[PDB]
């Protein structure tokens, strides 16, 4: 059985009968007629609404944490996947793999109507990237978010604030290892690691970048992937954040992201070499410094450079201290936030030092990334 | 009458005839065939294009102010509402309720084809949230925007710059009580009120938050909804803005949002207790300080804290003045913008004081919120 | 031949037979039935998916530079244009006009399946804005981007980083003359010109705005379109940037956008009057200062004002130096970045001077705009 048809040009001056259906052979679609409107009413092909992802609440993430190891996709969520229309009329549980402390997971809605998480960010086990659509993810932290203002524990669990979807997420290209602070912006859960090109900026249980362990040189700014910076200047850490679509925090962002940490308390000892791990000779465990949003080592471990200048100035003469990229005159300090392991009672969510010019490279300054919250 | 149909798998190898219409029984949609392409051309179900909202000009708001109390939705606006395609081929009047000075209104496109405003932000009177779709809103201000640089008047009217829609709006979750400054970013029409949890940050005829009338403690940072901060430090104002998805202005934003105010002039008297209302003993009326964008009390009434540091530093010694959240070293002032009622000829759209550390909490400093402009 | 049909209310209780197709006469669409679900499964009209623009990779631009004067639209790109569905299953060459050094081009997808560029931003030659849909563009630069840190050449060619599309672009309303820096944010290729209202902020071979040649007064802040500012204070440049949906760069942005320039080198001579052109008496050619991203005269030519305050303060005494818009107390310097033609070895991608208050207006300070990267 074939229906009445013709080109779009033939349809343009065609007022059919009421309830007549024809086929536009140029467009390969149906045109409905009403016996009055010339041209009729063409229907949409599926090609145009592929990649459709609709949520009932566009200003909230698509998933809900229901327990330490469990989560659900929300009701009224519709996801086009592999030509199919997969929807969830009620809250539906997400099928989890084995969960391992300090690991990021992707959530997929598959063409068979199921929803599931996986450590693989191309495709979940038993599927391909065609039959399973990556729609979001979360971080499975090594410890809880702070319930009050005394840090958290060492019980691994899903960080509820780390839940992102493809329309509710970090603006940074890579959303992994980040958490949403008070609904306003995202922060890296972990301090920047040396090997941030392969690991991303925010990873559990890696060597922390600082003035004595400089980060890998950005491949977007002359790095080859092996080379590191010679030191931990503000300039270098800032460059690394730009590489990853992030920036260093300002004071408003830092006090927000670090809230929940144990205030006026430092790690103690002689160093904090590693993210999410007790420091060298430390008197407080890493989890003492977990913020309400699951920011790990949020204060009292290492200063983070900040994206703000002020305080003590350098010399009022040109000083070539930018790694060979010009000189500075009356250069103000770049902000340092949080305090370090040796700061005793000066550390906190509002701890700030404005005595270091951006060229300084001590062992006790690293960096934490932040970025804008993106709704699509 | 029933049509030839099968599963998607049966359709995959099926190359029918030209102008053949079949039914995919898995997708419950029509598949047009051309007698050549295997699989055919599946058509889109309506579920995938619910929440459709299309504007002719995506880089501008969907509505136009046509007078003090009237507005239209723009031609070429298509709006899906409860199954129905509602479109406006010409500029169409919005049905208005009684308009009350200093009130925010929501605009709805209803399934009967009408468009109407209402002070209720769930549903207009005579409709529900299902038969009426909130697509935007505006602020009906207590006075005019400034036509030049001498403030405005006291004739209540729609603020054209306060018009927002669901794809042209403040990035902050709550778009109410904000105005678009020079197309670049949004600013709170009103200074922050004490009771901002219930009122939002920007509300007419409320008590202003300052150093001697601290804002309600953010419920995202340890507040219970009843208690206020112990004082009105920069820290607390910045936190309140973060809560609401906003920030304090920088100097570039402040001069823009305040342009149109009466420069080098202050409210006079002894206080400015209330938004959108004359100050206590004021020698200038409140409307003298309305900006071009309809920012009320934009200068010369109360300083706003700013999101920028510099100027005079605190001691080059660790100072525990952050409300118990660490110490600061060589802490630069946080900018103050605009001047207060007591600032005589120092006030204006570029008035700035950089002698106040963030720990200061005076009766003459409050806050005004800003946030990014969001196009979707 | 007419099909069974009725209103939407009649369709509500109607459960048809499997594979039945009726016509909703209110919606003028087809409803597929399955013999169980009441209401059936309505199909979408084409009206709801007009403006459809879909890319395989939504986190990258839709085009690829394939040579100095050639480019292609990417595989998997689907564009609605004038009723048609135009798709490119493989990388498809863009038809180019004559390309002229220092010119912006728009890319159009047309309703005959062709893709083409044109210097005209309303429609390409041989088409209208109805039969040709503007979906992006690029800058054809007067010389290459920097391959390393010695600037670029003077071979006119497409700047790969200046490629934008309608869903991958500067947040600023006008995306022309900008380039994407490290995937993170957009920068003006050229320093701000005097005639920025008609030219945009970023244009080749125009007079550069600075303290001795003030920019046109913004028409959003009291300008008539002919008058220039009384001087080139920070305030005026910041206002111009706000007008165009941009801002001055912070330190993190400046070091990123200028990377690739010839470091510790200045233009020399007595002046740099013009964008993309050798300075007056210059000892280094303009292209020596082209950055990796194709930012022209990125360092060593004129200082840019920055959107950050610190360093040397003005008097701790109210000073009326804001052009009649209030007074400032302890005003910190506004950052200057890059060095100017007379800065010898002090110039570079991290050159900074914090000794000029915002009220200063010398011949060697101009401005460069930046804005956020927008993905839709
Ligand atoms: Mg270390
Ligand atoms: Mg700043
Ligand atoms: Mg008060
Ligand atoms: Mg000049
Ligand atoms: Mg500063």
């Amino acid at each position: 059985v074939q229906f009445r048809g013709g080109t779009t040009a033939q349809h343009a001056t065609f007022t059919g009968a009421a309830r007549e259906i024809t086929v536009d052979t140029d467009k390969n679609t149906v045109v409905v007629h009403d016996g009055a409107t010339a041209g009729g009413f063409p229907l949409a092909r599926h090609d145009l609404v592929k990649t459709a992802f609709i949520k009932a609440d566009k200003s909230a993430v698509a998933f809900t944490r229901t327990g330490n190891a469990t989560a659900s996709i929300k009701a009224g969520t519709i996801v086009e996947v592999n030509g199919k229309l997969v929807q969830f009329t009620a809250d539906t549980a997400i099928t989890m793999p084995a969960l391992t402390a300090g690991t990021d997971y992707a959530i997929y809605v598959c063409d068979d109507g199921t929803v599931r998480a996986d450590s693989n960010f191309s495709a979940p086990t038993g599927y391909t990237s065609t039959t399973a659509r990556k729609v979001g993810g979360f971080h499975y932290a090594p410890g809880s978010n702070a319930a009050a203002q005394a840090g958290g524990n060492t019980t691994a669990q899903i960080n509820e604030y780390s839940l992102w979807d493809i329309k509710f997420r970090p603006a940074a290209l890579d959303p992994r290892g980040m958490t949403l602070v008070a609904g306003a912006f995202w922060a890296d859960i972990y301090l920047l690691g040396v090997n941030h090109l392969t690991d991303g900026t925010s990873k559990y249980n890696v060597t922390i970048a600082d003035g004595s362990a400089s980060p890998k040189k950005s491949t977007k700014f002359g790095g080859d992937g092996s080379a590191a910076y010679s030191d931990g200047a503000w300039y270098n850490f800032a460059e690394v954040m730009t590489h990853h679509g992030k920036r260093l925090p300002n004071y408003n962002e830092f006090q927000a992201l670090a809230f929940g940490t144990t205030e006026a308390t430092s790690s103690g000892g002689t160093d904090v070499p590693t993210t999410g791990v007790n420091g060298t000779g430390a008197t407080s465990a890493w989890n003492i410094f977990t913020s309400k949003w699951g920011v790990v080592q949020a204060s009292g471990c290492l200063w983070t450079w900040g994206n703000e200048f002020g305080g003590v100035n350098g010399a009022s003469e040109y000083t070539a201290n930018t790694g060979g990229r010009g000189s500075v005159y009356a250069q103000p300090a770049a902000a340092l936030f949080g305090g370090n392991w040796n700061s005793t009672s000066n550390s906190g969510s509002r701890a700030a030092n404005w005595n270091s010019g951006p060229s300084n490279s001590p062992a006790n300054i690293g960096a934490r990334g932040v970025c804008d919250h993106l709704i699509l």
